[PDB]
């Protein structure tokens, strides 16, 4: 059977368990906020698709898309929920996943791919955050507080962390992708550009840089500097 939807969007509202884990897929606008308040989700969708809305929390695991039907068409599908954290979100599809709170806790694991957007809009206070960008995908995280930062560009996307500071940081790019971490002060950084991908980064102690072909690593410093270049990329000092 297949659907469309009708072009009339409602909202519909539910509990839901609580849940540290996100999983989504499809062209979604998904709208997350970390609260202590009892854990709801709602969906504003075609107002005919809402019988088709699969709303699931399975071993702590967020998951929502459509069951019982093709969709062939929708107008918009909008998701709004909170839980107590987020220790990982798996965004795909042409999602665009958005954490538009303050988020504290010990580890967080992002990963996006097929055409993803991540947005953290707000300060991410964390031990760990570990972003993980393939196919075509983005992100972009406005300000981070952190014991440690990861960074892997797989793909043709970008990641963009645009403030903060990280006491250690591993940065990656395979792909033809780009690190815009300028603003991201980083005293212990490791940095390697395999791809022809550009990493911008910010070192105030120590940084390690590798490339391995015509990739490209921009640092502002102070910084003392590891550098080892096989090929015709260049690591160069910007400011």
């Amino acid at each position: 059977d297949h659907v469309k939807g009708d072009g009339k969007l409602t909202s519909k509202k539910i509990s839901v368990a609580d849940y540290n884990e996100i999983k989504v897929d499809g062209v979604i606008d998904f709208n997350y906020e970390q609260s202590d308040d009892p854990s709801t989700v709602e969906v504003t969708v075609d107002q005919n698709l809402h019988p088709y809305v699969n709303i699931e929390v399975k071993d702590r695991v967020l998951t929502i898309a459509f069951k019982g039907a093709k969709v062939d068409h929708f107008t918009k599908f909008i998701v709004k929920t909170n839980s107590k954290w987020l220790a990982a979100a798996k965004v795909s599809g042409n999602a665009n996943f958005m954490v538009n709170s303050p988020l504290t806790g010990d580890e967080t694991v992002i990963k996006a791919n097929a055409n993803s957007l991540v947005q953290l809009k707000e300060t991410v206070t964390v031990g760990k955050l570990d972003l993980n960008v393939s196919g075509s995908a983005n992100m972009v995280v406005n300000h981070l507080e952190a014991d440690k930062i990861e960074c892997d560009i797989d793909g043709s996307g970008s990641i963009t962390i645009k403030k903060g500071n990280a006491k250690e940081g591993d940065y990656s790019i395979v792909s033809s992708g780009d690190i815009h971490a300028f603003g991201l002060a980083v005293p212990q950084l490791s940095c390697k550009v395999t791809g022809n991908g550009l990493a911008e980064v910010h070192a105030t102690d120590n940084l390690k840089a590798n490339v391995v072909g015509k990739g490209n690593i921009r640092y502002k410093g102070p910084t003392a500097v590891q550098q080892r270049i096989i090929g015709k990329g260049t690591v160069e000092e910007v400011k």
